[PDB]
């Protein structure tokens, strides 16, 4: 979830 978040953005 984490990385999800970095991603997303």
């Amino acid at each position: 979830l984490a990385a999800a978040l970095a991603q997303a953005l």
